[PDB]
DNA sequence: TATTGCCGCAG
DNA sequence: ACTGCGGCAAT
């Protein structure tokens, strides 16, 4: 139930370094990755993969 | 200590 | 529909 990781602008707490990794980059707008397709910019190549969808055309 | 894929939760 | 989020496992 350890939550030891945390923030150090807002103080939000992680189980595990990855949360706070993501958090923090979150915080930087860091979204290096992006959408071939739209150029829409996430924070890593599988969110970018989720995203894909958008673009097929709809049932 | 670090980063992301997969995955499920929630709005 | 779409995506912000974050635990876990792996690396
Ligand atoms: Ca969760
Ligand atoms: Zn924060
Ligand atoms: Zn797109």
């Amino acid at each position: 139930s350890e939550r030891p990781f945390f923030c150090n602008f807002c103080g939000k707490t992680y189980r595990d370094a990855s949360g706070l990794s993501r958090h923090r980059r979150a915080h930087l707008g860091y979204r290096p990755r992006s959408c071939p397709e739209c150029g829409k910019c996430f924070r890593d190549q599988s969110e970018v993969n989720r995203h894909l969808k958008v673009h097929q055309n709809k049932p």
